[PDB]
């Protein structure tokens, strides 16, 4: 059993625990910081509003969640120093919380006694940004101590890219990612640092930057400073599409490209990208375990010029690669 | 004219701006204090979810707006008691941060040089309550000074209470009320004082108290102790319904409950209460200035026991009531 | 096993069908009468906006569908006096069309080879109307051969206004449901013999009228005149709660009327009603087997006025009554 | 005052009416043909989900409404050929109806006898077809008599075409629309010939096709041949954007691209386009006037690859188009 603690457990925490319970045999979460009280906590944990009821017993008391009767130990520290990790042998820490992404604030859990952090987004100074089935064989097991797991968009986007670039050559391209709303942005119109997610979510169209088109050339340095991108935010709780339009040298048709993926989405790449020619809508990849579901049918083709979407669970999806990195992590040196 | 301040530009901040602006000939807003900075209050201003865009020009410097060519002061400071508001010359104060409905907070505002204080909700400690159309006769010019506006159900609720329980006598009532998202609560399922309005707000019928039922006693004291009820949050924007279940030892009718409503709902007190015969939605209520709209199609009698429901904009509805009170404070006098 | 037909294959047709393939080990259903072209009927078989992909694998001819290996004949009649289900050994037609709810209609079914058929909705002309775990138990095998398993909101109500009539006694009681939208609602403001269902669903509280407290009464004939309400649609694609507010004789409390309720829920009738002191919202409810989940922490009370509230998956939910109901009169005389 | 009748008094249909009211000085309309009674059709009229309530007041009887104390005459004429607009001097006749973009089958409305047609939507066999602003100026009023105003995409993307292939020159270009979801989708999962557009429209990213990005040709013929693209349907009621990635042989900037447009969107032509640097969501562009709403803070450029996002109201704006064709119609020779 590898020991695992969570720092934040939101929407990414929560999906990761049940992720861990439900496909997991060596790891175990033990720990978990994070700002609720333990009612509260353990309430979001029983009751989910996309994934439903948890199929596990949940108590809790004044220092601790039980679950499945295994007790797990809370916290709630704003600041990860005051954490004791070594306390409960926790070899990994999830980094969750979305406020330590830059990897000097998150080294903070390794000095509370933490062997490795992974953060569950885009980072800062990390030793290393991995997209799980893409670049993970680049992980080293001595040196990448606080890593990056990429974001839901980049763990979307860079294996179908991969695929792409390695058959045809990608000379450029522009991303569109059509996305579900998230907890950052706000429910009426309200503060918000960014003008746009100001903006009531569930009844806006809302563009915001992404970030997650050029975080690609951390994990596929072939391809720095051909990608860019942008996101449209929509009124769908979970669920979204990344839709590439990009220009090869390569003589390519509908056809082509799309077998391109079917023949790559195979054995153990198979389970970070699928291939579909199902008449797929966003409620269809809802709890889909896969980085990256490749769309057959939404593939067009102008003389050099492609597009291509592919679909991805946001929550579920992500985890699910986060996991693969996780279990990665754990198998190798600590 | 009477010079407005606004501390707390929200929702209902925001609403009460732009109803001044539709509505009033003798009110003008000089003064706001939020927790924005100024481009952001500035763009919330311009643009809006719900209402569209303002018709005025709007620009901003490094501490004022300018909408329709008229310089707007603008505060940031969290605790009301750094701010000033003699220093441009306002009268009255709306309230509407959410976080100083103790009135012995609001009165901060007092101090800091307004004469009057109006709470958009209910408050503790408060000189007076007011549901316009229903007591706002009894308003003290002398000694009420920090009042409360009530709430949005309230405003729904007490005009409808009242016409049946002065006709037919209300023994008993419960009300649910059927109600449009508010900020409270939370887009994802995150943390939250109410386990409940922790919940997706936009994907969840939500259960949560109000209180809103027992504050009619506030005011129609008759009913003290006659009323409770909650809340169903859906997903809607704006736009409720007040769903009101009573017993009396009248004998009554569908027909007898309707005319009691369309006989009531006329002249002054029928801009806070209208009678509806038409087959509505509650986007057809959105925008609409009435703090009630009753639904004649919906109520149901049942032996004793009666059924009535009325509409209201949770927002827009309630800021025309906030309105209308304001509108009496600035009518009668306004000393230290 | 007993042959199971069903004619509209819509939302309750397919929760139908995917609740007898999850719950029933003594059902199989080997025909669907339906509107839509097989490809378009395996779609939505397969795929579905609310319960997630069927986990078999589904195939499709040119008059059958394959769903775990198994065949199944699909047919497109309009008209059902057009269909035959005796060649398939159908025993029970399960009427889900919406249009069919007039028995003089839905006993085509019968001449057509059926033995029984449930209509999946408040029936006219019926032989009898049935809330499970309420008034099953009055079902007489011989006379009972076109039924209804009555609507989604009295699968809710009657359970929980049978425990507090039976221990309280209601005098009268009114209702109002925060109800999903369904299918008969617009998408956009458009077209509908009701002026507010004409109103675009997705954006709207949209009041409609429900007979569901009156037809109580069918299932509890105690409380005949008793019981009224109406419905507002809100937007949300499944789930809902029944809102029940009556006055009674009785001295009651909060926790009085509670623990009436808790203690009813208890047995197989515990299958249909359940008590729940949780901090529930819809989606919570959403796939509950439960015909009626009573909210314990909604009660009020005032004077003698009673307010109760009781959640239900109005598609889940009522199907898994259905599904109840439809294994009583499986277990039963097909003559 | 040139007379208006509308066929089809639907989302579009109602909303020219209400454009008409709002922004045309000599245009009335003075008879509509739907598929409603009176009152249906009058409430339908007054009270919307979208635009609000009709600010002026609205009566009924058996053979009209009356709006604003102006009497308009009102059929259910399923079939054209039925109908007399010469009995009320309409001249111009929207089609907007869906199913008569056929221009064989509109130009029964010039046999019922008004002098022009205008399709509200892409049209076939049709005299002519238009983007106001983009290539109004070649309307021809004596061969011109049965017309199409294009569909909401292309009234978004062809004015923003043009100017950027007018500066720049474009190569070829892929489109995505993200879009309101429209009246034709399901609210729950249900039949439609299209297997995606069967799917929840309110909880679903719904991948649907449009010709939208190849109808621009017959707007502009240089870019025949250039353009593709489809639609994401997503859960908002009306506002939508057309994001347009192209290449170009010019050496280009973000700034470059958007000044473009910028020196563009003026004068009568800005009345169609318009250029903005402000935080636009999809609400802001609900009932925007504009064809085509440009954002300069989504332009990407890498390399010689451009992307851009227009917005457009899809009910409003195309609307506001059509009524700027309408316009331009009555200006000229009715025979
Ligand atoms: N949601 C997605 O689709 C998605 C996909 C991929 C990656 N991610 C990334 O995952 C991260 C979390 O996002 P999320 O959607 O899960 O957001 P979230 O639900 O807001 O989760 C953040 C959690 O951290 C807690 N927290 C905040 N500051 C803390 C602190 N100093 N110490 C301890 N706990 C703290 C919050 O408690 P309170 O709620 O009480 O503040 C909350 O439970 C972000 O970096 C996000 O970009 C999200
Ligand atoms: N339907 C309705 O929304 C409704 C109806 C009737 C009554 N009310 C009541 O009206 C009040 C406001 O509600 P709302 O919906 O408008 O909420 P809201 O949108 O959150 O408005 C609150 C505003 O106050 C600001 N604020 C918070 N603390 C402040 C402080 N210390 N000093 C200055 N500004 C501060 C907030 O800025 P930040 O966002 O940056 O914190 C925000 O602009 C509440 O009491 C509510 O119950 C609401
Ligand atoms: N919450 C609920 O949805 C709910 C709960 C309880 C009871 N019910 C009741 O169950 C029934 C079905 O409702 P629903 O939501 O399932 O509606 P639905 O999704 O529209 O289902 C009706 C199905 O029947 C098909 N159909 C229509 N006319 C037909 C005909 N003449 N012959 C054969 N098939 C025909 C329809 O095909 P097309 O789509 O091609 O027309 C559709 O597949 C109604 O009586 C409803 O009141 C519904
Ligand atoms: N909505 C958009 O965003 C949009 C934008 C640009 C262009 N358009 C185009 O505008 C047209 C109308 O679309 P819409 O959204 O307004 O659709 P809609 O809401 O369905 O409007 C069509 C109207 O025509 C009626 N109708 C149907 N057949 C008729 C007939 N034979 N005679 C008379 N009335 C008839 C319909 O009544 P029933 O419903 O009872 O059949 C309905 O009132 C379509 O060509 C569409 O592509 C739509």
């Amino acid at each position: 059993t590898i020991r695992v603690g969570i720092n934040g457990f939101g929407r990414i925490g929560r999906n990761f625990f049940r992720a861990v319970l439900e496909r997991s045999d060596d790891l175990e979460v033990v720990a978990v910081n994070d700002s609720k009280d333990n009612k509260t906590l353990s309430t979001l944990l029983k009751f989910d509003s996309i994934m439903g009821r948890l199929g596990q017993e949940v108590e809790y008391d004044d220092d601790s969640i039980t679950v499945g009767g295994k007790r797990i130990a809370v916290y709630a520290e704003r600041d990860p120093k005051n954490l004791d990790w070594a306390a409960h042998n926790v070899d990994i820490v999830i980094e969750s919380t979305g406020v330590f992404t830059d990897a000097n604030a998150a080294k903070a859990h390794i000095e509370a006694g933490a062997k490795k952090v992974i953060i569950s987004a885009p980072a800062s100074n990390e030793d290393a940004t991995f997209v799980y089935g893409v670049n993970h064989e680049s992980y080293d097991p001595e040196n990448h101590n606080v890593i990056s797991g990429a974001s839901c968009t980049t763990n979307c986007l860079a294996p179908m890219a991969k695929v792409l670039n390695d058959k045809f050559g990608i000379e450029n391209g522009l991303m569109t990612t059509v996305h579900a709303y998230t907890g950052d942005q706000r429910l009426h119109d309200a503060s918000h640092r960014d003008l746009r997610r100001a903006r009531a979510a569930a009844v806006n169209i809302v563009p915001t930057s992404t970030g997650a088109a050029k975080a690609v050339a951390l994990v596929l340095p072939e391809l720095k400073g051909k990608l860019d991108g942008y996101a449209l935010r929509v009124p769908v709780i979970t669920g979204s599409a990344t839709d590439l339009t990009f220009n090869t040298k390569s003589e390519v048709t509908v056809e082509s490209i799309n077998a391109a993926i079917k023949e790559a989405a195979v054995g153990e790449f198979g389970e970070t990208l699928a291939y579909s020619e199902e008449p797929l809508v966003s409620t269809d990849i809802v709890h889909d375990s896969h980085g990256s579901i490749f769309d057959a049918g939404l593939t067009k083709v102008s003389g050099n010029t492609v597009k291509v979407v592919s679909w991805y669970d946001n929550e579920w999806g992500y985890t699910c690669q986060l996991l693969r990195l996780t279990e990665l992590v754990a198998s190798k040196l600590l």
